[PDB]
């Protein structure tokens, strides 16, 4: 579920 702060952001699977 978890998502980096960049752009575009990387988002975890969870």
């Amino acid at each position: 579920g978890r998502c980096t702060k960049s752009i575009p952001p990387i988002c975890f699977p969870d």
